[PDB]
């Protein structure tokens, strides 16, 4: 079964962790993938890898801050591939301090990465979707878009905005085949949350699996890591033309986190 | 192909007609055992003998979720029958719609007792089942009017309201267990439940079928459509596969965009 | 000064607690409150202490449960003070066990007193409301109406029912002058909450205090109980004449409960 | 009774609609305010007028984008009224249109203006409050900070932020005798508002009273516009010794728009 067979998927931030996953679980499921991230080396070697194992990809590296740059990705994608069914919004990045300590411009770049940039793309892939009456827009966002986290005033400001602008996106093409929708994962086994275990670890002095354990899943009730298969699979679902009736939503994979 | 739920047993209560008819005939495709569980006995060993004609297992254990005797006999049954219970889907349910001051409290009480009784019922004699093997999924089928209010609704949103607080419940009770419990929200399904309100407001408000539907129900739906039984058992096959290990506690929404707004 | 002059204060659950505190300090903003509870002789009492401090109370004792009661209770009150203005539907318990030790009967029982039982006050104020068109109905939810807790599969059950009860209710009474919201607390300093420490402190062999602090607070943000007065106070807001644009809603009192 | 007597309220965008009724209003409860405006000579001009009525007031603009700006302006207060015990983030403005033709600069403007105008605002009263171990904090949302509607990515994106900043900054003083929370109205009838039904009645060639009543409030269930007294009353609540209990809270007031 290839569930987006021949879709077309333009993934930002698919050079690592959650987007490179998402890439590498689409093109197995039939999906036309474009490798987008600000690295355009690690871009070219991850679409020649799935080139090479038989899958359609483009790298069209940009900075989703980057309008023209976001634009041009897109239009390069309609010209290798036809068109554009699938943008999943990934690209992000985390800076965890008090407000008072928190600078006002890693705020805004926080912001600007996570909220314009996702408006950028839906901006840009809109008029492609909307003329073929077809699309899913997958936002990644996080419970931290639908619970408070101390320390993550502009990464949980970036994310609840995001939801908004889901919900904003979904009623605007809920009459044109287009379904826009937020995943937000928990805390999922990735290189960053590996680097945040390694920092607890440390800056604790407790052990890795300590720092894991006692600290990070405290508030997981599944006491575990999402692995980034789960939440491709979940991604496949919503961008699947199975899930046309699901939008507007900040769909939630999370191990029970914001049940209690 | 693939067959998303091989080797899993899944009893559906209100299987016998409209969403719970769906969710058996669409788990037993993707290679589900299946328990077709309804008041109507008669409809149930149909229902059964039906998907068994077309070479899937199904077994008739027909209950009303209200008599806690039956339900845990039901249980008792396919676990002698199929081995386990690995999947629970408490889709049983009615409506009754009037003003709150001419809604008679047994009727408040009996949309409780099914809807939000009854899947406790089943959850409290499922659990110790899939904790034994330590996998389960439990799916309550609640509604938006789980998380919204709407006129007229005062013991149907009130049993979906209660329904989505017992998944919590059950999700922070299991979750070092492998099972989930998540409650699915369909917004409007095109099945007799509703074809039925639609005629109703027709009649009552003296418009045509298409100008009830159009102007009074979908009026609140910004896809403007009825959902299809099959969209959403397609949800509920996602969230009860091994895939959805992850999904727990959860309203999980699938309404056209109705709670986006 | 007196935010309740001349309303009719029906108050369930009043002879103990939060719905105590509700009616003595609705008495002072000017309110003749009846106090209603299975207790009759500590209905009588407290009425009584009330009326000899110059307030206007009346006993109405009745099981919520008990639908003729209840309506009688309510007769009783328009024959007595002429109308209900605000109905606080306030009567509870708790019963915690795993769902697996937790008798059907009492996860009914939970169910028809603090769902059924606000459906029955409801039902039975709400033409006398709509008839003089002005009513503030507030169903004492707790933070168990939003989010799950081990143990207590009938409680937040009954919890979550009662808001739904609510936004259904206030969806009916919009036009009429009529706001029906569920007043939602966490962790109130009340003798119900005042035992669970006792209870916990002897299962885990702790002091009163570690009780308190490590067990009961350790997912409440403020780290401290809620006064009887505080929520009395978001009480008498949402019942009084300027709070006629706050419908349908779970307000919530949690110190931070459910910001995390 | 003076609810908020002894304390000093900044209020940004106070010279018009809801954050002008906000100082009026905490002025009578016995607030210092702080009237903050883009416009210069409407700030010394309110503050004028509540000086000549008996009552504490300063004048001191500012763009709530403009760090610096805000940094001196909350310094001024300090130097005037001695501290800072209430802030109120009001300062907004409104852009409505499809995705596809709303610039991105609007976007990010709207965003600046009303969610990172309330990181600065929060990042620079935080050490004062938590100094003397009292705060509140209320960023006006709206319940476009909860649900969607088409045409206001940006407004609706900023409101979503300001929500998860809100949740964040509750969490981070919840020790420290600080409540943060986000005030959400549905329709008030401003200024604001007056002009988008004088729109509609001219883009859709209807009465004013067709333009509210038809249009406007189709989805509000009490079928009216909220007063700004309304909208003061509930932040004066929020803004009180009495509210101590309430934090990281979406407190709606909407006429039963999100109950629906
Ligand atoms: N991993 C988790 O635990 C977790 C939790 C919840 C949700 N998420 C969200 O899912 C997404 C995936 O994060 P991840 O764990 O894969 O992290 P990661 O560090 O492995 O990958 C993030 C990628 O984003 C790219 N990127 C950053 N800024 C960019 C920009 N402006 N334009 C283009 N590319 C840019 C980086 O180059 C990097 O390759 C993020 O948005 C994150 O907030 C992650
Ligand atoms: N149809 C929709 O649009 C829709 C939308 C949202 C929610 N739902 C929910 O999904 C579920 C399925 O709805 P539906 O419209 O297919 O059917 P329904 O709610 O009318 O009930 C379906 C089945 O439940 C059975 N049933 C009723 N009471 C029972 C009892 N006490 N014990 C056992 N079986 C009993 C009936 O015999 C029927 O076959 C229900 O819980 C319903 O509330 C339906
Ligand atoms: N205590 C808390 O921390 C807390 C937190 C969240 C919500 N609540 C809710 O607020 C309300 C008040 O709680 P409390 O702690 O003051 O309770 P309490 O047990 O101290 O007092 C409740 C009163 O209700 C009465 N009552 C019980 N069943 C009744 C019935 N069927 N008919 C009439 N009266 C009945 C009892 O006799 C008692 O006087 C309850 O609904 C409770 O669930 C309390
Ligand atoms: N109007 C409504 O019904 C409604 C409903 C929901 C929420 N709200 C929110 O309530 C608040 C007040 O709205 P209103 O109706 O009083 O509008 P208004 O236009 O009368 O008040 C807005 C004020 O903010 C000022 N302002 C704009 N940008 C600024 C900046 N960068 N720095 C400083 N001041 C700036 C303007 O000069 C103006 O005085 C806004 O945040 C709005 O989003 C309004
Ligand atoms: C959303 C939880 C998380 O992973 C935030 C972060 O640390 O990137
Ligand atoms: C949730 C839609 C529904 O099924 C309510 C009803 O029965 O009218
Ligand atoms: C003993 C529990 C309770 O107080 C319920 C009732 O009054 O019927
Ligand atoms: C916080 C809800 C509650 O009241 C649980 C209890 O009974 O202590
Ligand atoms: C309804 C919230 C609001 O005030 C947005 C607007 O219309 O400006």
């Amino acid at each position: 079964t290839k569930l987006l067979d021949g879709k077309v998927a333009f993934i930002t931030g698919s050079a690592s962790g959650i987007g490179l996953e998402i890439a590498k679980k689409f093109a197995q499921e039939g999906a036309k993938v474009v490798i987008s991230d600000m690295n355009a080396e690690k871009c070219q070697e991850t679409a020649n890898s799935l080139k090479e194992q038989g899958f359609d990809a483009l790298s069209a590296p940009c900075d989703v801050t980057d309008e023209d740059a976001y634009k041009q990705a897109i239009e390069l994608t309609q010209k290798t591939f036809g068109t554009v069914d699938i943008l999943i919004n990934n690209a992000g990045f985390q800076h965890v301090a008090p407000i008072e300590e928190f600078p006002t411009a890693v705020f805004q770049k926080l912001v600007q990465v996570m909220l314009t940039g996702a408006f950028i793309g839906i901006k840009h892939v809109l008029p492609i979707m909307k003329a073929q009456k077809y699309g899913r827009i997958i936002n990644m966002a996080s419970i931290n878009g639908l619970i408070g986290f101390a320390g993550k005033a502009g990464y949980n400001s970036a994310k609840h905005g995001v939801i908004g602008l889901t919900k904003v996106a979904a009623l605007e093409c809920a009459r044109d085949g287009i379904t826009v929708n937020a995943l937000c994962p928990g805390y999922v086994d990735t290189p960053l949350v590996r680097g945040q275990i390694a920092d607890l670890a440390k800056t604790r002095n407790v052990s890795l699996d300590s720092a894991l354990e006692d600290v990070i899943l405290a508030m997981v009730p599944q006491k575990r890591l999402l692995s980034v298969e789960e939440i491709a699979d979940y991604a496949i679902f919503l961008a699947s033309s199975k899930a046309g009736g699901v939008t507007g939503q900040a769909v939630v994979m999370d191990g029970g986190y914001t049940a209690q």
